[PDB]
């Protein structure tokens, strides 16, 4: 980001055949597409393409390029949404990432729960939630090894692909956060407050451990099967005070006592005392 962009990621834009729009923000969107002759193997693949809408401004053009430059210098990991190519010459910027078959984790969890309650006219096992949690932890630990701060870790930014493997991603400009109830007004920007660490809300500081906090909130979403954090509590000055003073969500319905203990560790008031994603990973690989 704010550095030269490598041309190894360039891809012919007329070699994309676009399909349905997957997500749409205020000034950007992710669209599914079939890419032909992508990669060394010249694979023909279904992919996700990220692009700005017709309402194009200078500030929105930089935001997509920044996301691309960070992803380019990042590297490949099985449990993150990998970059496959970009279209930077010949027209509007297109960011080509892998296509995850099952969408985000939040809807998958919320649907499977509804399908599992069908006798109110496959199923999800506890092992499945431990694999989802383990997999995202591996992705975050990989970002933590590159000093790359996600700063919106949430189930809505975790995607499931072939074999229901979890990948951490970021819709960024392609989520309509303007109208999203999980993003609260805070002046110049709209922020996912209920996922944020207190020092990010007040000091506006983002680190690996601030992502560890939000990952702790993610664990609460996974093991509640898509419940909303701090449910029914309106984000206001009392909520800020409670979070800063040490208020924590109760144990979700389906988390073992030691998964809730790992949640509480991610929700420590002091950032250095929170676990690392490597420690979260290694623990969750056991479970
Ligand atoms: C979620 C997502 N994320 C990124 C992305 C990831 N990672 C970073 N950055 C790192 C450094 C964390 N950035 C900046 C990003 O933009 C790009 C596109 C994207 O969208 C997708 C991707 C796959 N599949 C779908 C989908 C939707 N529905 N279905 C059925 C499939 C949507």
């Amino acid at each position: 980001t704010q550095l030269p962009y490598n041309e190894k990621w360039e891809f012919p834009r007329n070699n994309l055949q676009f399909g349905k729009t997957l997500g749409a923000g205020a000034f950007g969107k992710v669209v599914e597409a079939t890419a032909f002759g992508l990669g060394k193997e010249d694979a023909v693949l279904k992919v996700a393409v990220k692009m700005l809408k017709s309402t194009a401004h200078a500030d929105e053009k930089e935001a997509l390029m920044s996301e691309l430059k960070i992803m380019s210098h990042l590297g490949q990991h099985e449990n993150i949404v990998n970059l496959l190519g970009a279209c930077t010459h010949g027209g509007p910027v297109l960011v080509i990432t892998e296509y995850c078959t099952y969408g985000d984790l939040l809807n998958f969890l919320r649907r499977k729960a509804e399908a599992m309650l069908g006798p109110s006219l496959r199923p999800l096992e506890l092992r499945d939630l431990l694999h989802f949690s383990s997999q995202v932890a591996q992705g975050m630990a990989f970002l933590a090894s590159k000093n790359c701060i996600h700063r919106d870790v949430a189930a809505r930014n975790v995607l499931l692909t072939n074999g229901h493997v979890a990948k951490i991603g970021d819709f960024g400009l392609a989520r309509d956060i303007m109208n999203d109830s999980n993003y609260i007004v805070k002046g110049n920007a709209r922020l996912p407050v209920k996922w944020m660490a207190p020092e990010s809300i007040f000091d506006s500081v983002y680190t690996v451990q601030s992502d560890v906090w939000s990952y702790g909130i993610l664990l609460w979403e996974i093991f509640s099967l898509g419940l909303n954090p701090y449910p029914g509590i309106l984000v206001n000055s009392k909520f800020y005070k409670l979070v800063k003073d040490g208020y924590q969500m109760a144990q979700p319905a389906f988390a073992p006592k030691n998964i809730y203990s790992i949640m509480q560790a991610c929700w420590a008031l002091e950032p250095t005392h929170r676990p690392t994603f490597q420690q979260i990973t290694s623990f969750l690989q056991e479970q």
